[PDB]
């Protein structure tokens, strides 16, 4: 249907690459003698000239940018990020893809108000993967993400660097953060506030930029795709502009949780909200051509319900040089890793139905705000469970995210007989798309940390109103590892704290090297991640 946003100068602005976030300093962990990397992120309003000929757009971003700066953390290095709220609404930061303790996981009620900050202590122990950090504050997640509270967090591993995949952040390893937004006639954003169904958006962005281009060399590039949209799911394919409908083959090498066992040869990538897929596209056969990254219409080929507009088929353009500057010395190995799948289980799966109760998106008839009923599962830490995730609906689709766990997609059924499990779903994931009338069974190890965690639809409109519930990964009174201060996400030790803007800007008081050092050393003494010591 007709684009509502003003006409954009398509494929005229280069793909921006979020800058790498650098730690401010490192603190000696007194427990193990190891350096914890300490970062400061200031959440703050800013404007961006999205449309060259109109007004600017009001955004609120990590370090006053959108997307947020890209973290780059080696496995084994613990991180503390101080997220400082200097904006006009509360925040709760979730590191999506991280087995963070309950009080470091962005629990929706665990907010930071303006004039407060929270210290988030991250383990960085899991398999190399593309994580992303984004807002999760109760009822306002859609608008905080949409206005720019989302960024990339790359967990790296020398074992994976040895695979010799296309490499170099912003070189041949390119972040591809997809969003879908709507603008006013004056080039500001149309708010998601009030929207209770879905906010599709009609303007497709990569890394915060409508319909960009990038100059590429005729060689292999690694693309880290993230659907950071409020409501839009994609069916991604690449086509030569001389044959705009002919899908060019590529390889999927990674899902949410990291590398697949083997690359998946693919010409169409289904990607819904919060899913990450890492692609190697080989431009060597298309020297001198323009390749368009495109998006499947008819509501993602009948899998979705998303509205399609005049330009939502277009994502961006790659302009392929005649030659390389230097040889492509990268490969895509047939054997990427042994995926650490859970031990299969025969116990009857739990059932979760993603539907609506009046005007509210619900799980098993419950809204997250109904505290009394929203705890839908107690799972003893160490258990492997199958959950059957049911979308009986034809009029909505639900990408389901389970916090804490990596899971295996066991099965999909479709009441429109559309598809079963996809080859790029072969590995470990933390989000799975329930298309129209789809039921998916996932299997997960509920390990290794006890605590109360969320699971929900990652359609942020659905999430906010109010398609989200909790599970408790439980332990016995004798388990140890300081579980009594780490199971409740609202534990007062880990709560946000007020600050004065003067002390932040002068890096004095609570922001002095001495206060930061004392705070982190105190947090580290409780040993949040010791139970995953192997
Ligand atoms: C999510 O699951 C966690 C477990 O992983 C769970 O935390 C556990 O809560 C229970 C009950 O509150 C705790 O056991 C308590 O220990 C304290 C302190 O010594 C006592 O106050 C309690 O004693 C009363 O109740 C006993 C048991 O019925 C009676 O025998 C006694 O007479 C007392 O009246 C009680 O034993 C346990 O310590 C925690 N475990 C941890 C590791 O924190 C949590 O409650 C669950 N969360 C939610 C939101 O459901
Ligand atoms: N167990 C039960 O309660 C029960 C009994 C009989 C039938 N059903 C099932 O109900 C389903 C209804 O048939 P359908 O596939 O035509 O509809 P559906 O499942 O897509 O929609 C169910 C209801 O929600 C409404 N709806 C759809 N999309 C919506 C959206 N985005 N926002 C708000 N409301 C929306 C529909 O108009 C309808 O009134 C069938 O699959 C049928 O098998 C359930
Ligand atoms: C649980 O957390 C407490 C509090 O940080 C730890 O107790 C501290 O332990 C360190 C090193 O053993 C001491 O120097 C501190 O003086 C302790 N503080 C208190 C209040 O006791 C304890 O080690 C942690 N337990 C586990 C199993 O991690
Ligand atoms: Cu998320
Ligand atoms: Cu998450
Ligand atoms: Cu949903
Ligand atoms: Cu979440």
């Amino acid at each position: 249907v007709a684009q509502i946003s003003p006409q954009y100068p398509m494929f005229t602005v280069p793909l921006p690459i979020p800058p790498v976030k650098q730690p401010r300093l490192t603190v000696t962990n007194p427990v193990n003698g190891q350096e914890i990397w300490y970062y400061e992120v200031e959440i703050k309003p800013f404007t961006h000239q999205v449309y060259p000929d109109l007004g600017s757009a009001d955004l609120v971003g990590y370090d006053g940018m959108s997307p947020g700066p890209t973290f780059q953390v080696p496995r084994g290095v613990e991180t503390v990020v101080r997220f400082i709220n200097n904006a006009e609404a509360p925040n709760s930061v979730h590191l999506h893809g991280s087995f963070s303790r309950a009080a470091f996981d962005g629990w929706a009620e665990d907010i930071t108000e303006p004039g407060s900050f929270k210290d988030y202590y991250y383990p960085n122990r899991q398999s190399a993967r593309t994580l992303w950090y984004h807002d999760h504050a109760m009822h306002i997640t859609a608008e905080n993400a949409y206005r720019g509270q989302a960024g990339l967090y790359m967990l790296t591993d020398p074992a994976e660097d040895a695979l010799n995949l296309p490499s170099g952040y912003g070189e041949f390893d390119i972040p591809m953060i997809l969003t879908s937004k709507q603008y006013t006639a004056n080039g500001n954003l149309v708010t998601t506030n009030g929207e209770l169904n879905s906010f599709w958006g009609d303007v497709i962005h990569v890394n915060g930029q409508p319909w960009p281009f990038k100059n590429v060399e005729p060689r292999k590039y690694r693309f880290r795709f993230l659907d950071a949209a409020v409501s839009r799911s994609f069916g991604l394919y690449f086509a030569d502009t001389d044959a705009i409908d002919t899908r060019l083959p590529f390889k999927v090498i990674a899902s949410d949780s990291g590398l697949l066992e083997h690359p998946a040869d693919t010409s169409l990538l289904y990607i819904s909200m919060a899913e990450r897929y890492e692609v190697v596209f080989d431009f060597s056969d298309y020297a001198g051509k323009t390749i368009e990254l495109r998006n499947l219409g008819g509501s993602i080929g009948g899998i979705g319900t998303d509205t399609d507009y005049d330009n939502t088929d277009k994502v961006m353009r790659f302009v392929v040089a005649d030659d390389t500057t230097q040889p492509d010395t990268s490969v895509v190995p047939a054997n990427l890793r042994d995926v650490p799948f859970p031990s299969p289980t025969t116990n009857t799966p739990r059932q979760f139905r993603f539907g609506r109760t009046g005007p509210t998106w619900t799980i098993n008839g419950v809204a997250f705000a109904d505290v009394q009923n929203r705890l839908l599962a107690n799972v003893p830490v160490g258990t492997v469970e199958r959950w059957e995730l049911i979308n009986a609906g034809n009029g909505w689709t639900h990408p389901i995210h389970i916090h804490l766990v990596d899971f295996k997609v066991i099965s999909r059924t479709s009441g429109n007989n559309a598809r079963t499990v996809m080859p790029y779903e072969s590995g470990l994931k933390d989000v799975v798309w329930l298309g129209r009338r789809e039921t998916v069974v996932v299997e997960a190890h509920y390990a290794p940390f006890p605590g109360v965690y969320m699971f929900h639809c990652h359609n942020l409109i659905h999430e906010d109103h109010d398609m989200m519930a909790a599970f408790n990964a439980t332990v016995l009174p004798d388990y140890g590892y300081n579980a009594t201060v780490f199971v409740d996400p609202m534990e007062e030790l880990w709560q946000a704290r007020p600050y004065e803007l003067g002390e932040f800007q002068a890096q004095s008081g609570q922001f002095s090297v001495q206060a930061v050092t004392e705070r982190i050393q105190t947090m580290a003494e409780y040993r949040p991640y010791a139970a995953a010591d192997e």
